[PDB]
């Protein structure tokens, strides 16, 4: 059995052993450190060579790698700086799948348009603003897209999806600080039913009357981010903010294995009720503002240089 | 200004006394005496006579449901269908007493297999809080699904149907053919249930196996888009109920949609606000932090099940 | 197996089958379900009859308190004294459904309080979540209090009064002499009070105030532990309500000190587990848990099963 | 106004450049940012040079800033211990407000540890094996032996506070919060002291050596006095509400504090400027520690 001991400052401040040391603090504080024990069991993992009889089973589809990690965040999260800490990922290739919710995309593009503030005609989201002129910047950039989107559609036979339109609108923003810029770049498809439930789809709901007829099929995404989880070696969650991708995946049936590796932050309650099998997931209860990047700076990025 | 004061039970007991004494007890039973004053306000507002011979825009919603004066728009998460709420939800539905349904992944496939086999109290089998599912339901459920998705599937070829969530939905509550199901009462009433998330779940897992047997369904969002959003943008009056989440978001108000804000808004959650979790404006919506298995069946009591008789 | 189902409306508005129904509703609804059932078996334990030697239980516990057959222990937050839940809780005391009050900083003035001036609904005032208490309120009680402070001071410097919290919460609520009063009830029933927080909130800066016009006051909580744990150990039969949170923690069983553990158990409240907040003796019964705010739920609780036995308590 | 914008890892893992990014990140991280302006303004105050012992009845020299540190008794079970216990050791802070437990959990520790999991008690997902409880009463039983003979035959009128200091006295080990409150005469606060194990123990006792008398006025009297003679007050409060922010008495000549962070998971809804992080501060208060007191260890 492990002992309880918090980190000595009788030792003075040495970073890396103050992190180790959450591990047997106790409370969150051990759960983070089994957050970072199962994430670096995810890039060790996924950093192992495919033998040539499973890159075979790999390439039936990105290059697959020995384990396809899927992130998954709420909006609030691109809201928030964390947005940085999502982009440095993607950007470098260190996930294979994005997951996000109703305003999620659109709070990236934006933030290349004109930046978010802190608070304590404005969009308040906890105790950040985002003035109501970055939302006219981002829709006098946007309608122009959607007429080739559905010119595409009309003449070139394009079937517009969810994980299709985040991909063009990621090509046009044409920015190294976007996420969806970096998403597509690298081919990370990324997927959201709920895509058009905010300001985008206010935008698209508004264009569809001077253009009418885009069509975004949400069952061809539905076969899509089945086919990443199913063709996966081995398959690792990281889901922040809430329960944007429920932890059970396997599925005999589909031939969908469960995660062998799961990491859940956020601050949910479970008390009003909110094929390898689906590991035990590591939840932190706490704000992902403050647990992520002290869960990058210990996980990702000391394997930065394997990466690059 | 009101003196704190809870229900002396030296009166014995008054249901009707107890509730309404919520409203000077303090903390959340403030709250949801404020919630029962806002839904009284919303469903007064709806019985009010629309004005004679009124511009319907049957034409601009592509919907065969009449307008009222108070357009309510009632957003659960699918947890509460797996509850006893799936009752009240279902009265409500069943009595025209709401004009829009709005959920979450699994807020439609767990009401429907209720029909084919029930949910059980816990403390293979699907967990939900304290209930169980057993994984057998499921199976009885992929069952009865598969013919109406080859259906729906020869129906966009001999029927030039263009399906889309609440199109699907229902579709699924007029074959399940059951006065247990929500679904089954909305289709019938003509009240729209939009879900973005619909195959986010388990019946997204049988749509994707069926796609394989049977190519060719499409699901598109943006007809949905448009509906649900024509329901807002014509309402004499909007009123919002969401239960268990932020189904949807308060700030409704846009002007350039010419889209009011809610006159009446009212919230049931445990969820925190610390992590980020010409137009009328939008009103300051009544939250009541708690359990909606709770609440909701006391605010209904006292709120729509009290003007029956006007539905 | 019980199957989930809510309460119909198409049956109209049937109050006591729709409180009943919480209990095949799911989620926090079966919980309270299960909290009725618990509090009502409480309720049944204690309503049967008793025989015992009334002296010697007496010199025991040093209580005039009569035993029955389940000690119940209600343990409140002072945040729940502000709220309506006041008048819940008087009620339980005025008619000696509970035997023992254990509550937090707050908890004894707050309910003295409210009989010279009202606590009003918000959204110089003391803010408690969406309540109001005007600054002038905790002036009339200091106003009040000095007089009875003096005497109590005279009383402990000459007829060799050892005041405790709880001596002193029967003194303050026999000088209220108000029957809206939680704590004028609980001193006229023998209900003692436990509370060693008394003086942590404004009744502290009062006798901190006082005490530099009238030195020497004593306050001893170990004579308080004895009387609160020989309620506990001289009880047939234990229950616990417990409200707001964590005012009493409910692993009670000690055979060193022949504590039994609770029979029956309820907690309401809306803190979480997360951040780490020989058959002669009973174990500690598994207790309900109702995650709500107490304001909601309790009086629900107390029309279920405390009101529908009113006649037994008369 | 500040534009949000998390830490670039494009930059690598700098540790204090990433704590001083929560600022501009939001949501708790810029809590979190405000809370490190706020104890680091509470330590800049307290190293002032100054230009009280009858009236506060301490030994304790005053400081240009008062600290009171508060936590909940569960911080002690944590590895918060050990965080606390190097404040104190180093005199970082002035004052120590604890709940039930929040004494014994630290005693015992010096006896037998305390485990991680998930005869024992839990306490969230870590465990103390009753015998540590066992050992601690064995311990415990000739202190208060002790301490019921100096009440009866050298005057001594025993306080919570005074207890503390007299248990960390005894403990002699400078693992304990309490060793080291004692030696630096950094006074202890709980009336809630006899709530829960060692509560038990002294009752138990009571039966074979009865009339032990723990008065709360008198530390009432010396916990204001602490407020009342400080030329400015600072508030550090862990795990819940343990000291109200609101102290402001213009009558008790007490001045509210000047800073004041809580760090703790408690909702306001059921009705349970300072900063409020809402954060278990299992995680938070270590890095709160490094990047403020830990800062400035050679001034201490
Ligand atoms: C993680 C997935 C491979 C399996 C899982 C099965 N429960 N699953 C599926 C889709 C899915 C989607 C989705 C659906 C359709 C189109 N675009 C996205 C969105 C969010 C979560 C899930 C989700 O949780
Ligand atoms: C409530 C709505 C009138 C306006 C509001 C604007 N924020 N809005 C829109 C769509 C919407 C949708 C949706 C989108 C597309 C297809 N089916 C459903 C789903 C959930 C929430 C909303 C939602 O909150
Ligand atoms: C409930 C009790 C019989 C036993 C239990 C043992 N853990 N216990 C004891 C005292 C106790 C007190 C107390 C202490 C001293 C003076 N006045 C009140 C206050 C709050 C809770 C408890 C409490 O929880
Ligand atoms: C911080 C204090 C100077 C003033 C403040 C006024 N509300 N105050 C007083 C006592 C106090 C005590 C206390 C009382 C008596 C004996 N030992 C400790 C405990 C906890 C909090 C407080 C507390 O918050």
């Amino acid at each position: 059995s492990t002992q309880v001991r918090g980190y000595d400052f009788n030792r003075g401040v040495n970073y890396r052993a103050l992190l180790e040391a959450f591990g047997t603090t106790g409370f969150q504080a051990t759960n983070f450190g089994r957050a970072v024990q199962q994430v670096n069991a995810m890039i060790e993992k996924k950093l192992e060579p495919l033998s040539q009889d499973e890159d075979q089973h790999a390439d039936l589809t990105r290059p697959l790698t020995s384990c396809t990690i899927f992130l998954g965040y709420t909006s609030n999260l691109i809201s928030s700086g964390i947005r940085e800490t999502i982009r440095y990922l993607v950007q470098h290739n260190m996930v294979d799948v994005l997951v996000t919710t109703a305003g999620g995309v659109e709070e990236d593009l934006i933030k290349c348009l004109a930046p978010t503030y802190l608070g304590e005609g404005i969009n308040r989201i906890g105790n950040l603003l985002v003035p109501n002129e970055n939302y006219c910047k981002f829709e006098d950039w946007l309608m122009p897209i959607l007429d080739q989107m559905v010119m595409e559609q009309n003449t070139e036979g394009v079937k517009w999806t969810p994980s299709k339109m985040i991909a063009r609108l990621g090509k046009e923003i044409n920015n190294p600080e976007s996420v969806y810029y970096w998403a597509q770049k690298n081919h990370i498809p990324v997927f959201s039913p709920a895509l058009t439930d905010g300001s985008l789809g206010d935008m698209i709901f508004f264009h569809s009357y001077k253009n009418p007829g885009l069509v975004l099929d949400i069952v061809e995404d539905l076969r899509l981010i089945n086919t990443q989880a199913i063709f996966a070696k081995c398959t690792g969650m990281i889901i922040l903010g809430g329960g944007v991708v429920k932890h059970h995946i396997a599925n005999a049936n589909l031939m969908r294995n469960g995660a062998d590796y799961a990491v859940y932050i956020n601050t949910a309650q479970e008390f009003d009720g909110s094929i390898r099998v689906d590991a035990q997931p590591v939840k932190v209860y706490a704000d992902a503002s403050l647990v992520f990047p002290l869960l990058v700076a210990e996980t990702f990025a000391q394997k930065m240089d394997a990466f690059m």
